[PDB]
């Protein structure tokens, strides 16, 4: 079922591995012309694609496939040509993946192609077909993330989670009646003319047809949207306030790595008391210091607007993708304010920086030694990096690797 693209420049192998992985279809039950599973015999099926100024196999590749395998040659380095078929893949939410022809993993030794910005590389002999199954390896993993739902890529999802009577119900109305609001398992709606969706908003039919199972259920059908929402809004409750569940879905946002939006609903219905309930949330929610804290009202319709924007926001910062060459300023600017720690001699260093993922965005520092970098550094930077481009609204990990 799932669906794998390779794409890149012509002339770069993408042919000759194509046939790696590659019988075709026909006439046999499909989404899709030039559709063939995965090459029976190998570990694991999928379908691959044929796609038909390379901008056209880029769009019609991500549109139809949730796993991209973008290529480059390794002979003679990344083309100018390469960094725009990057620049054309930046506007994806879809997994990458970047495989790097004819190499000895040896050969590849080489920043330039950390640069592009998708992750590691992996190469591929190609006539030999070696380094292969770590690729395939690499690929497969993200068929575990793949959603049974999909959309088009333009379209945002998002989801209302947290404990019950809070506002959840109440307060997706009061959007809804907003005139820039314009009215399936979900609601699909749109706001200036742009798709969204809530995420299982059977989380409101569902239970006002059903007596309320157990926490245990309720909870598992929340954090099942999660899995599918690219923002969630932990909604609390404005006169109850903070406990376990509430955390407990909220914490599992972070650990998800989820743009989060904290909403306090009730608030019509609450008599300083702002800032001492934001610093009492901030020290209950410690973790989530970069999501911004929203005082509304689905009753009175009090802020109402304040809302999908502040999703947007999000939105937009989940995705939002930094130019390497401006970030390592960034970090290079970090060590001349405070040097690296001392471990009695052994220094920490930091060559080289880069963004690989998104959804949520994630950089890789190259370092002299991995373990040297004590958390406390990796935090500075994360702080100093949002000082930068904002990145207010979403979560953002920073691993690190040998040299
Ligand atoms: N009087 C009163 N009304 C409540 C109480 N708890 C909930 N409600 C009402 O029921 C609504 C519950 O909000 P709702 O949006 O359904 O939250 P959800 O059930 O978690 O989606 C509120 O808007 C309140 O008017 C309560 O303790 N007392």
């Amino acid at each position: 079922k799932p669906v794998v693209a390779i794409v890149g420049r012509p002339n770069v192998g993408k042919s000759t591995i194509f046939n790696r992985i590659a019988e075709r279809i026909s006439i046999v039950e499909d989404t899709p012309d030039r559709i063939y599973s995965s090459a029976e015999w190998l570990n694991y099926d999928f379908n691959l694609i044929d796609t038909g100024q390379i901008r056209q196999q880029a769009e019609i590749a991500m549109d139809e496939a949730d796993v991209i395998i973008f290529m480059v040659n390794g002979r003679e380095g990344v083309t100018a040509a390469d960094e725009e078929v990057a620049k054309i893949l930046y506007r994806t939410k879809k997994p990458v993946v970047l495989a790097v022809n004819k190499l000895d993993n040896m050969r590849a030794n080489i920043y330039d192609f950390y640069s592009l910005g998708f992750g590691e590389p992996y190469p591929i002999s190609g006539t030999h077909g070696l380094g292969l199954g770590d690729l395939l390896d690499a690929v497969a993993e993200h068929f575990k993330n793949i959603p049974e739902t999909k959309y088009n890529e333009e379209v945002i999802q998002f989801c209302l989670i947290g404990r019950p009577n809070v506002g959840k119900s109440s307060l997706v109305n009061a959007m809804l009646g907003e005139e820039r609001v314009i009215v399936a398992v979900d609601t699909s709606f749109t706001y200036n003319q742009q798709e969204f969706v809530i995420v299982d908003t059977a989380g409101m039919r569902k239970k006002g047809k059903v007596y309320e199972t157990t926490e245990k259920y309720s909870v598992l059908r929340a954090l099942k949207a999660i899995d599918r929402s690219e923002v969630v809004a932990v909604v609390l409750d404005g006169e109850e306030g903070i406990i376990e569940q509430d955390k407990r879905i909220a914490g599992y946002a972070h650990e998800a790595g989820k743009a989060v939006v904290i909403v306090v609903n009730k608030w019509d219905a609450v008599d300083s008391t702002m800032k001492e309930f934001e610093e009492n949330i901030r020290d209950h929610f410690q973790f989530l210091d970069y999501a911004p804290i929203l005082f509304m009202s689905a009753l009175t319709k009090k802020r109402i607007h304040t809302l999908m924007p502040a999703i947007i926001k999000a939105s937009e910062n989940h995705s939002l993708r930094v130019q390497t060459n401006v970030l390592n300023d960034v970090i290079m600017d970090a060590v001349a304010m405070n040097p690296t720690p001392t471990h009695n001699g052994s220094r920490l260093k930091i060559y080289y920086a880069t963004q690989v993922s998104v959804k949520p965005p994630s950089f890789v520092v190259f370092v002299n030694d991995p373990e040297l970098m004590h958390f406390s550094y990796e935090r500075f930077l994360e702080n100093r990096i949002r000082d930068a481009f904002g990145f207010e609204g979403t979560p953002i990990k920073i691993f690190a690797r040998a040299r």
